[PDB]
């Protein structure tokens, strides 16, 4: 059929693209471009994973982006996708993820009487559709040009090549019930944009006592990088001057540099709404935050005079190193394994190439606390929406792009470490993930270290946990599960093991399987009071 | 004097359990912590049945299965963000069974949406078309003097929600996104500073009273021509009809006791059809809907009639009959109904090796009167249908909606808690009414995470998972090697007691006392199974 | 003071200082706060404030105050049909690109639902055509958190500023700035004064946000045999100069090389810059239909338009080596000297007066410093075959969707903003004059336009030339200027120059009377001496 | 073809009571079936150049003694200019149908009507054409009882 050359274009086009790994569900009807997809797979143009769960597939396609920063495709084929891919669509529109949604509309069809819901009008960077292919013989021409410039329109919008602000993108090609025509020479895209150059400078006098807070899509600026700075995880670190989040409350920041999109800690909230201080906010693309309208300006880059007062530098390094002592003080004089524990164990044992998959409640923010050195190092986390939901399937796509940028080097060495820190609320919602078939890439070099606290240990450091409600608190926030992550696990055929914070180091050393989960069984029940010991002692 | 989010959520929650709520969801959150904390208080109180989940998207189904074991509104409350989103695929099914679901989310206030403000998105409007309302309540304001006027606005605003969900105006139940901003302070103040909810309508009633409605539209069609009857989800009750012969879906209410196997449809020729409900099932019944010759009279309960057939010469509530069948029409149609039971009977029997169809049929054989059968939306349902299950005196279960894959574990569940809650509220010293699922490995596996209930939550008395396990175009790849899940080792990772058994032994380990929950796994065979069917019908 | 009017007036404050400078009114009770404020920001001379009845025609009156300064310009109206009736002008600024806030009251969200009076789904009533659809937060009665609110406000306030501006994004646009108000809606008696929130000091908005720019430079080899397109939107590029270039009117003339439409048919170029969004002529949608020529699409906004197929690249300014081939330019301007040549010759010897001739003599009549205002449909299209030469005039035309409607409305706010900002210059220079061309049929669909209130801004240059060809009805012109008091006269074509050189009587109306019968075989004509 | 899709939709909305039909010029063979009804008599077509003043038109007529009527969009400036009349329908609960063909927006239609039905592409093939006349006519059916309220009472 002329759909079939239709398909065999689209991918063509989307694989000149840039695009390596598409995933896939099976469905009722035929997924779009299905076969193209099938022929592109044994060729080893593209790389097909196969999920039966829809929602988990969405989220290993978060992860196949930001893995190693390239679109990736979902092809849809059920009246139940789009409901299961609207998690994995709202966080790629937040987190700015290049995802490419392939859908298959059918025009012959009577529609008023592809189960539509109403975030596709809100969350998509474009909805591009392609008409249906016509068996017009002699304007192949025209048509390769029509399909292949709408590809590169779609591949545009879904990574921010004019726009600077990646996201999802709904592409559909329509399908009636049932020799490629080429592209340019060289393999180059039909319609060429470069990446646009998005520019915006400020005016930022740093001898005023400076505070660099940077949060997720926070970009790298090197006239920045003596300022103390209180970096989020996933934040590329511009220097070599870090300010531990829990000796930022210590400080009286003069003005703030913020980066990119803060969303951890409550004191950096204090500080980024006191209208008594400046904020700045410096971002990669035209979105920028504010928190209780204090942003005073936005901009892409500081253009900097002045240079910051040595006692102000001296004061930060101090307040710092308490920080730093108090928390490492407290860990020790700590009898039961907490979140923090492990997290502490988990940075320690990190090495530059590494990855690093983080999720939500605790475990971020135990690893900011635990003063983790990001440099060298990628750490990717769902930082848009900050849900517990997908996050296995986010580290297995991370670790399976993240392993083929590697390969493709062609370095004889063994594929970098993915390490996975999540808990055992993130890893039951999303256990499923571990189902990958023996027909689909499965990664070689990724360790799931699941923090097991039998509940949300962040819920005992908020208000709701506070004693007086510690009779009503444990059915609704601590939520205890008593699941056997062993045999979860076991059931699913992935390697398992149950070892203490102490093994955690030495067994991170020893390569294994190429997916492992190691879990750690910890405490939430003194952790309110842990965290109280540190500022006490800070 | 209670903080604005505190007097709020108590209002709230006390103006749902006003309205028939019995159960509600609840998955964990900070931002719905004022939800939350009037939630426990309630079940404390007895006055509602709380369960909590992890998963938001598996509380959906839960909350589907607790409205349909007992026909009641359902609540399910959770967080801001992608957890209202989870909530996707269970508010779909709930639109198209007609499900009473109510999605209470938490949110951020709506002025943060666009500031980049932490785990805040578009969720009002996030369901579009697939709910019946969206409504949002006000950010709760710190006014003591407009107390009584925030009240009012509360509790009639959640009326709208339970009426819109209920159908009690529209007759078409379905769920309604209930948005409920909410700020800081989140917990509530110490109880030294207390103070009264602010009070409903006295004697326990609604602040808006709807009597459930009804909704009539009569229809003319002569029995004496030639008439099957075909009866699908959703379908009403016909006294006037049930001497016809009848096609019914299992998940259908049987109006008579004339019924009519699917594969004799075929072969027979009716000169005119009644359907009844929604029918989706059977392939001949799709068939035979999109014969324009055939004239076809719709009856549903509510205002959606079904577009499967397109020679639809009326769509009505309630048959106004005339005439009656000829004798001999029903004489033929008793006849080919006995003959397709018969070939099916015989080529199971024939044919050696257990496959779905016969764990199907094992079920079948083993149901008694008030019992409960949850099915799995996919082969389940049509084996049943096949092995020819009498359903009467028997309540069957199945999301046939949009007949997904997802939560199926999740909705037997809440069905078991539902049925048996409304067992309890009789008085009856009787034991707990059973409640069996029939589900395919590839199903259980897909919603195994439903079976995770937390220590303290509600289990079922009485429920008994059958799991038909037959480890069983690019993408269909995966099914072509088996998945290869240990059911076993699943369940023990839920703390579920499962036991393989064999088709011989499902009859008698059923009739077994309920142990609370537990897993029966037969395995099968798929490889035989397109010789079954080709036999069966060479057989008719 | 309540609450909705300290509102009001924070928002309002922080508009000014965003460079706001004309705001359009429409009477409601809903958007009283907001009349107040807004009044009250008039009368001190911080803005200037244009009142109408009907507010789809306020739309228009806003997109030609927008497009006649470049400055964002506010509608406020009140709830109900108001904000559906902006509906047509909203399609049209997020096309043309026009910085557009709709300022709308509204009943409290908590009222949706309850079958209220003039309540409906109001916020993402416009659903994608406008850049960002923001509600400020209900005001609450809380003076301890009255500096709290202030800096929200005024962050929301800058946030819709920015994204009709494209302040950051480069794509300017339509924004939805809708305000829950509850009573009391009027200002409670204001003894002495009232202290209304100060926003940041020097008059600075809240947010500063510096200018942008976005850069997409691609290489183009200008040796290559290469036409250049230039649409509605089009940039500045003076490294093209020298090219060939087929400009729409509203696009601005980078260069001293024109190439008549008409001339494009006979030339068979081997490359095509397209600038900004070419849709007026057929000849160019055929070249671009081509994909044997290679397209390179120059924009100032990330939207690049999808007319041609053969798209090799997109950006948004070229990186340039070579230079035209001599026989090229030749061949080109040659082409051009025979299209000129045809459209005049056959003008000429026509014995009728058609569009086309009252389009020319508009053309002639016209002087630099002027603005031409153009109906989006024939007018844009006969002034074009005509040649106007718009180097040194500014020419606006409703190009988004080149509807009918709200022309007369946006040659009315487009004078009016074109002289204000004439007025800031200083310069004791009578006002500059703006002529708008359009055709009897736009004329008599948007009449309703000339009605301005007795207090209302009128135009002091503007003059409406009527082309009435009787269909683009048997309406009687001068009748509907007499209903709305405007000055109006029939004159002949020949009298359009002298009349137009008569100094501007405030809003005059000029209806010359046009044949269509005999308009197929005058192109005909034109189209055989090619 | 198409041709044929708009004589059986034309002819089973005067089926379903539609009297009068506002349609508005514009561009965008379905304003050729209602030319062929009108000139035979069996519905009165009533053109207007303001769109929106063509949605007031319509709402009048269906007010005026109760039946449903239609308006024809033809342009890229209709569904804005509808938009005014189709809120009013809405909440005055007008049997209004607004028809639009478009070739294989704003918000206010996901908010606003009782039903949005698209009949889909007319496939040349006679071999099924008894079908095609079933399933035009049954969604022209679904859309006049959708815009009376004939089975919700919400017209
Ligand atoms: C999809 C989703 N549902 C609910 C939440 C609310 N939430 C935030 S943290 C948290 C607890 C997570 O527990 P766990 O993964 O065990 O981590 P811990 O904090 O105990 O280390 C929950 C439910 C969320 N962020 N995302
Ligand atoms: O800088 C980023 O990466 C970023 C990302 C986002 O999704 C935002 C959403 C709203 C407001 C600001 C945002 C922002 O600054
Ligand atoms: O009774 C009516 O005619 C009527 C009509 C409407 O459009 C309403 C809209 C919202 C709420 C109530 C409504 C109502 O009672
Ligand atoms: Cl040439
Ligand atoms: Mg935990």
């Amino acid at each position: 059929n002329p759909s079939t050359t239709q398909a065999r274009v689209v991918v063509d086009e989307l694989i000149r693209g840039g695009v390596r790994d598409v995933v896939l569900c099976p469905g009722s009807r035929n997924a779009p471009l299905a076969f193209a997809l099938q022929d592109a797979d044994r060729s080893g143009r593209i790389r097909l994973h196969v999920r039966i769960d829809e929602r988990t597939a969405g989220y290993l396609a978060i992860g196949l982006a930001i893995g190693a920063g390239a679109p990736v495709c979902v092809a849809m084929t059920s009246g139940t996708a789009v409901a299961n891919l609207g998690p994995a669509v709202v966080e790629a529109n937040y987190a700015r993820v290049p995802l490419i949604v392939l859908s298959a509309n059918r025009p012959y069809e009577l529609l008023g009487t592809m189960e539509q819901l109403g975030y596709f009008g809100t969350q998509v960077r474009a909805s591009i559709s392609l008409g249906l292919a016509e068996d017009a013989p002699e304007r192949t021409s025209a048509l390769n040009a029509t399909w292949r410039s709408a590809t590169c329109r779609v591949l545009a919008a879904a990574t921010g090549a004019r726009t600077a602000n990646a996201g999802p993108v709904h592409f559909d090609i329509p399908l009636r019930e049932p020799v490629t025509p080429p592209g340019r020479p060289a393999g180059k895209p039909w319609t060429y944009t470069p990446p646009v150059t998005f520019d915006q400078p400020l005016d930022i006098d740093l001898s005023v006592d400076t505070v660099v807070i940077s949060g997720h899509g926070a970009g790298v600026h090197p006239n920045l990088a003596a300022l103390p700075t209180v970096a989020e995880p996933t934040a590329p670190r511009s220097g070599d001057n870090p300010l531990h989040p829990l000796a930022l409350p210590l400080l009286r920041p003069q003005q703030v540099i913020m980066l990119g999109r803060p969303t951890l800690h409550r004191p950096v909230s204090v500080l980024l709404a006191d209208a008594e201080v400046p904020v700045f906010a410096l971002t990669t693309g035209p979105r920028w935050p504010a928190v209780s309208g204090n942003s005073q300006a936005t901009g892409t880059r500081a253009v900097t005079t002045g240079a910051p007062r040595p006692a102000w530098l001296d004061r930060c390094a101090a307040m710092n190193r308490h920080a730093i002592a108090a928390v490492r003080e407290q860990l020790a004089a700590h009898p039961l394994t907490t979140g923090l524990h492990v997290a502490a164990a988990v940075s320690h044992a990190l090495r530059p190439g590494d990855q690093l998959v983080l999720g939500a409640s605790n475990p971020v923010r135990d690893v900011a606390l635990a003063g983790l050195d990001t440099r060298g190092i990628r750490v990717r986390s769902n930082r848009g929406v900050a849900g517990i939901d997908g996050t296995v399937s986010t580290a297995i796509g991370a670790a399976l792009a993240y392993e083929g940028a590697h390969e493709r080097t062609g370095s004889p060495d063994s594929p970098p470490r993915t390490i996975a820190l999540i808990g055992d609320l993130t890893f039951v919602h999303d256990s499923s993930g571990l189902l990958i078939g023996p027909t689909e890439p499965i990664p070689r070099s990724l360790t799931i270290v699941v923090s097991n606290d039998n509940g949300g240990g962040i819920f005992e450091l908020l208000e709701q946990g506070d004693p007086r409600f510690s009779d009503v608190s444990s059915r609704i926030f601590g939520t205890p599960h008593d699941v056997d992550v062993g045999a979860l696990c076991r059931a699913y055929h992935v390697e398992s093991r149950q070892i203490e914070v102490d093994e955690l180091g030495p067994t991170l050393d020893q390569p294994g399987a190429g997916m492992r989960v190691l879990e750690v069984k910890a405490d939430r029940s003194s952790l309110r009071q842990l965290h109280a010991a540190i500022k006490a002692a800070l």
